[PDB]
C-alpha cells in the first residue's frame, strides 16, 4: 500500500478510489478553460466546458511521452452511474514540456453535459512505455481507467486534476 493525505482532494472526492489507485503526483498538469485553471474540486459550468481546454504539461526527460484521459464515472448520475465511466477525450504520444495540441488525439474530447447529480471531470496523466503504444477502446462508455493503463503498461498516474459539474 501506498501512503496518502486523508486531507488530498483526490482522496476526500473519492477519485482516488472509484477511478485511481494511490500515486504521487510527480508530473505538471495544467488544464485550462479560458482563464480558469482546473484545480482539485473547482465548479465549471457545462457551457464553460464547450471548448477541448488548453492543457500544458511538464514532464520527466525531454525523451518522455504522456498520455492524458478524461473521463467522468458519475454518468448518467453519480448515484446510478451506470455508464462508468464515460471517456470524454483521450490523447496519446504527447512529448514531455508540450501538450496535447502536440500529441495525438485519439478519441475527439465530448464536452460534459450533466443532466443528473453533480459531476467529478477527471484528466489524468501517464507515462508511456514508448510512442505509439496507445491505443483508442472502441466505445466511450464503461471505460476503464485502471484497466486501460494495465492493458498499455502506463504505470501509476504521474498527475491528475478535476472539476465538478452540474446541469446548468
Amino acid at each position: 500500500h501506498m501512503s496518502i493525505n486523508i486531507r488530498d482532494p483526490l482522496i476526500v472526492s473519492r477519485v482516488v478510489g472509484d477511478v485511481l489507485d494511490p500515486f504521487n503526483r510527480s508530473i505538471t498538469l495544467k488544464v485550462t478553460y479560458g482563464q480558469r485553471e482546473v484545480t482539485n474540486g473547482l465548479d465549471l459550468r457545462p457551457s464553460q466546458v464547450q471548448n477541448k481546454p488548453r492543457v500544458e504539461i511538464g514532464g520527466e526527460d525531454l525523451r518522455n511521452f504522456y498520455t492524458l484521459v478524461m473521463v467522468d464515472p458519475d454518468v448518467p448520475s453519480p448515484s446510478n452511474p451506470h455508464l462508468r465511466e464515460y471517456l470524454h477525450w483521450l490523447v496519446t504520444d504527447i512529448p514531455a514540456t508540450t501538450g496535447t495540441t502536440f500529441g495525438n488525439e485519439i478519441v475527439s474530447y465530448e464536452n460534459p453535459s450533466p443532466t443528473a447529480g453533480i459531476h467529478r471531470v477527471v484528466f489524468i496523466l501517464f507515462r508511456q512505455l514508448g510512442r505509439q503504444t496507445v491505443y483508442a477502446p472502441g466505445w466511450r462508455q464503461n471505460f476503464n481507467t485502471r484497466e486501460f493503463a494495465e492493458i498499455y503498461n502506463l504505470g501509476l498516474p504521474v498527475a491528475a486534476v478535476f472539476y465538478n459539474s452540474q446541469r446548468e
